[PDB]
């Protein structure tokens, strides 16, 4: 039983989407910069439990195919969370409500999924990106700017075209290597003609579990494809803050469990503690259950502790049967 890949056509693109597994379904959502291949531990571990582990590549990511990259406004929330829809539409006909796992951006549209279509989703298991309360008085590309300035990965990812020239001469496996492999707790940053140079490594030992191979893998897809279609979705970032105005004040009411590394930039986020920790989060989100905080991992914890995020996910998702 290997893991089967499919193309499905959903929302306008024709979507990438690999399987493993029988029985109730469980879409996992990646993040930037991944793949569906982000999910491969978690994965077996559930699909070996009597679940159907599907992860597709997302608009604009490895096989997927029909975004236009020279538009980024194709790229909003509004079209992600249509793509989702749309897909579960396609493969899951006969299960009203699935379960929902999602990292990074993955979990910033998972969190839209819930508002815009409670109906669709059983229960919700996020990580890394907690639930963001709309700002009334700005985008987030903007707020992130007043902070950290205009090195600020979000910031330089704005410009069409100016991140791809910085990646261009250092190539698709030398720029994951360094984010996959990154463990400072502050942001990236990518100041114009310093390439990876801001970039902070760590002690080799720390990223042995990435395999060469694993890393070649997502090297491999990001060479052919180009980083566009990933950084369109940041470049979306304020329409998306315009496209969202009708639900503030909303509720995500889905039962939700999420989790996050102690070293994950985004938890450094001024505030974002406190919003997690002291009531915030659960205000916005009621049916949150405890908060999982691991201890001495960074940004990309399906990959890092697959383990604990494997046993995470199925534990809780137990808990609706």
């Amino acid at each position: 039983k290997k893991i089967e890949h499919k193309m499905v056509a959903v929302n306008g693109l024709n979507m990438h989407l690999a399987e493993l597994g029988e029985g109730p379904t469980i879409l996992f959502i990646h993040g930037f910069p991944e793949l569906w291949y982000s999910w491969r531990h978690q994965m077996v571990y559930l699909a070996e439990r009597g679940y159907r582990a599907v992860a597709p590549d997302l608009r604009g990511y490895g096989d997927t195919t029909g975004a236009p990259l020279n538009d980024p406004s194709k790229f909003s929330i509004l079209h992600l969370v249509g793509d989702v829809v749309a897909l579960l539409e396609a493969i899951a006909l006969n299960e009203e409500k699935v379960f929902v796992v999602a990292h990074d951006l993955g979990a910033y549209i998972a969190w839209h999924l819930c508002l815009f279509r409670p109906d669709k989703v059983k229960a919700l298991v996020n990580l890394s990106v907690h639930f963001s309360k709309r700002n009334p008085k700005m985008n987030k590309v903007e707020g992130l700017k007043a902070i950290y300035g205009e090195d600020h990965y979000v910031s330089r990812f704005q410009v069409p075209g100016e991140i791809e020239a910085e990646f261009a001469p250092i190539g698709a496996k030398s720029v994951l290597k360094k984010i996959l492999t990154y463990r400072d707790p502050a942001p990236l940053y990518f100041p114009k003609g310093k390439g990876l140079e801001a970039i902070p490594d760590a002690p080799v030992a720390l990223s042995s579990w990435l395999s060469e191979e694993e890393l070649d893998y997502y090297a491999n897809k990001f060479e052919q494809t180009g980083f566009t279609g990933a950084v369109n979705y940041y470049r979306a970032l304020p329409i998306n803050w315009e496209l969202t105005a009708p639900w503030t004040g909303a509720q995500v009411k889905v039962p939700t469990k999420f989790i996050v590394g102690e070293f994950d930039g985004v938890y450094h986020i001024p505030g974002a503690k406190e919003y997690i920790h002291n009531g915030g989060f659960k205000k916005d989100v009621p049916l949150l259950e405890e908060v999982v905080v691991l201890e001495g991992a960074a940004h990309f914890v399906s990959q890092e502790r697959p383990h604990e995020i494997s046993k995470h996910i199925y534990d809780f998702i137990q808990k609706f049967t």
